[PDB]
């Protein structure tokens, strides 16, 4: 088949039953996540191959970086409540691994200012419980599939993405090779 399980894409041993639609893991330290967002435009070129309306979801993950990965998935969980990831999603990235200005939890906070986030906005809802809330599904997604590794996308809580077996040549080929198998397995 010009799809096979080990080629493009690997399924997992134990579903998780009730898991989103589209699922992304990636941390701030990842160096191929700072690819997927700044270069390669993953989420967004799947997001176009999908139907209109289909739920994707991104979530940070605690492994990496020690201290600052969980400040890092705290803050990611501020975006999700604020609805301000496109606003801090590239400062963030840059911040961590480009200027390497990002070095404690204020610095993280500084970004969000910056982007136009007021300070008490941004304080009321890095203490508030929803967020609380928001770090445990994200917690509870990545040891659902016990996650040791980033970028990461899985459909329907059954397959995971396997970039490694695809071409990457060409960037524009591997993106389209990478959205049209996240496509395919939406369709399964
Ligand atoms: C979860 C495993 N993991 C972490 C460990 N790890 C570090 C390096 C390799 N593995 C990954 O990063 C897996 C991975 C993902 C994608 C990927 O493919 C490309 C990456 C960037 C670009 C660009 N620009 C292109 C075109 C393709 C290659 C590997």
């Amino acid at each position: 088949a010009q799809y096979e399980d080990g080629k493009q894409y690997t399924t997992l041993e134990k579903p998780v039953a009730g898991a989103p639609q589209v699922l992304e893991f990636f941390s701030f330290f990842c160096p191929h996540c700072y690819q997927f967002e700044e270069v390669l435009h993953i989420s967004d070129n799947v997001k176009k191959k999908l139907p209109e309306g289909v739920k994707m979801t991104k979530y940070h993950v605690n492994f990496m970086g020690g201290d600052l990965g969980k400040d890092l998935t705290q803050a990611w969980a501020v975006a999700m409540a604020l609805g301000v990831e496109d606003k801090v999603t590239v400062p963030l990235f840059e911040g961590v691994q480009k200027t390497q200005t990002i070095r404690s939890a204020s610095d993280i906070r500084d970004v969000f200012i910056n982007a136009g986030i007021k300070g008490e906005e941004y304080d009321a809802a890095w203490n508030s419980f929803v967020v609380k809330s928001l770090v445990a599904q994200q917690e509870k997604a990545a040891a659902d599939v016990q996650l040791r590794g980033v970028p990461a996308m899985f459909v329907n809580g059954k397959y995971q993405l396997n970039p490694q077996g695809m071409d990457t040549s060409n960037m524009d080929v591997f993106v389209q090779q990478y959205a049209d198998t996240v496509k395919y397995l939406s369709e399964k």
